[PDB]
């Protein structure tokens, strides 16, 4: 029961890839992949409101090769379940941006020195309406 | 490979997928293919400025199975190189139609009578910069 898929993103450094969505009213967690494909992520964004144990807590990781790298979180929650919400991702070579709801702003290091984003996969209790890129 | 290709889109009866993109300057052709995957798609979208033996005239078929169906030819052609179009698609029973701001309209037989538009895929000189879902 996932969700939207996207390749051939084309996303280049400064582009921003903005994602806009409805987050379910018993929503327990949602995700959004970035990156070149399904083994290649270079942001899994995974904001959890009680679904891993966790609760109201940004889950950031990336994959290289298959490869989970080394979870880390995030303090802040600005996400409220049973409203939309809006993410706007960019990147360079050393960091990706994310950019929150409510203004708040994270980076995410580039562990992967992807080129381009090419990929993106959303999942979870977040029905994806709008998509623009750059 | 090409333009951006998404899949998963879930998209139903009556809801309406609205895409903004940028026509190339130098643009021959390009094409929007909407249906269940790659091989089934109840609207291929081809308006070909200077594509093959045609000229300013749009191209419209079905593919079945990876079979191309019948195609369907339009007088009108508001479409013009190097600016930014935008088109709004929607479908029932009976046809698919398609929308522009200016106040035209295709409308192309749903052939698959398919109940979603689980795919999209945009391809020639068309860069999708935004798509929205109902």
């Amino acid at each position: 029961a996932c969700g939207l898929v996207a390749s051939n993103l084309n996303l280049k450094p400064g582009e921003c890839l903005r994602v806009r969505g409805e987050v379910a009213p018993d929503a327990k967690s949602f995700v959004l992949n970035l990156g070149k494909d399904s083994n290649n992520l270079c942001l899994h964004f995974n904001p959890r409101f009680n679904a891993h144990g966790d609760a109201n807590t940004i889950v950031c990781n990336s994959k290289d090769g298959g490869a989970w790298g080394t979870e880390q979180r995030e303090a802040v929650f600005p996400f409220q379940p049973g409203s939309v919400a809006e993410v706007c991702i960019t990147f360079d070579q050393a960091n990706l941006t994310v950019k929150l709801p409510d203004g708040y702003e994270f980076k995410f290091p580039n562990h992967l020195n992807l080129e381009a984003i090419n990929y993106m996969a959303a999942d979870g209790d977040f029905k994806i309406k709008c998509v623009a890129f750059d």
